């Protein structure tokens, strides 16, 4: 993505974290912080545009940025355990790292199992008390978010094991089954099936509870993500504060990331080397690129200039969704 867009996303999310009351809104914003760090992992500040990836200056930028991702995860588990005030206290130390990292590269002119599992459970709580299709979709995407950030994680009772020993291997299938269920529930929440999606979340917490209890201690479909992009665009234009523009745009970048290797229902009989599928790859990369440019406008505070870019963004998702609509 764009380094300035994510760093100002971190700063704006740290700002809404201090203005939060319960642990859920601290957890969601902290996950939006981990979201901005993931999509801007391979980014590059405008100060370092002419340096090399092996340069010491750029090397320090990489670990200094992973220190930020590590600190975001530590604050997420504090927000996952319910320690709402110890998590907001960790956000205070988080702002010191974000500010010092931002200034050093200023424009010029997570991975914890128990945090995501407690996020999945807490997101299952916010799904059961959902009104419309928007919040169940966002919560289900936060579930796909937590499963993506804890992909290579490890339960506390299995770090000593072996990524080849079936005990850890059995943990890998049971967790990919979880991301599979989350994606199937998003597909129902995307098609407007509000009650059928919450019914899918019922059996989903069955998988979550059986998985969490087995390791406690002592994704995305193309049409599901495209309907998410289209639905998030509905939320963008019916809002007027930069944060909810930014959150919806990050859900758009979220939906484009989880369905990066996806395939429309019309194109699975083709090959990943046939140009009909190759045009689908660049055409989808054009979409994630436009979403990043609109986040930059929403991160700089330009609430309108970002919403203006969202209308032109809808022109791109509509032409893309129709050409692979079946
Ligand atoms: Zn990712």
């Amino acid at each position: 993505a764009d380094w300035e867009a994510a760093m100002l996303t971190l700063l704006m999310m740290l700002k809404v974290i201090e203005k939060a009351d319960n642990a859920a809104q601290v957890l969601t914003a902290l996950w939006f912080m981990a979201l901005a760090a993931e999509m801007a992992a391979l980014a590059t500040p405008p100060k370092l545009e002419d340096k090399s990836p092996a340069s010491p200056e750029m090397i320090d930028f990489r670990v200094g940025f992973e220190e930020l991702a590590t600190e975001i995860g530590k604050a997420i588990k504090l927000a996952a355990l319910g320690k709402v005030k110890e998590a907001q206290a960790a956000a205070e130390q988080l702002k010191t790292t974000v500010n010092a990292h931002w200034q050093k590269y200023r424009g010029g002119g997570a991975a914890d199992w128990e945090a995501a599992m407690l996020t999945l459970l807490m997101m299952l709580k916010v799904i059961e008390k959902a009104d419309n299709a928007a919040q169940v979709l966002t919560a289900l995407w936060f579930m796909a978010l937590a499963a993506h950030m804890a992909a290579l994680a490890t339960p506390p009772k299995l770090e000593d094991k072996s990524p080849a020993s079936p005990e850890m291997i059995d943990f890998r299938v049971g967790f990919e089954e979880l991301a599979t269920e989350i994606g199937k529930a998003i597909k129902l929440a995307a098609l407007g099936k509000v009650k059928e999606a919450q019914a899918a979340a019922e059996q989903l917490k069955t998988t979550v509870n059986a998985h969490w209890q087995k390791y406690r201690g002592g994704a995305a479909d193309w049409e599901a993500a495209m309907l998410t992009l289209l639905m998030m665009l509905k939320v963008i234009e019916k809002a007027d504060n930069a944060a909810q523009v930014l959150t919806a745009l990050w859900f758009m970048a979220l939906a484009a990331h989880m369905a990066a290797l996806a395939t429309p229902p019309k194109l699975e009989d083709k090959s990943p080397a046939s140009p009909e599928m190759i045009d689908f790859r660049v055409g989808f990369e054009e979409l994630a690129t436009e979403i990043g440019k609109a986040i930059k406008l929403a991160a700089l505070g330009k609430v309108k200039e970002a919403q203006a870019a969202a209308e032109q963004l809808k022109t791109t998702v509509n032409a893309h969704w129709q050409k692979y609509r079946s």
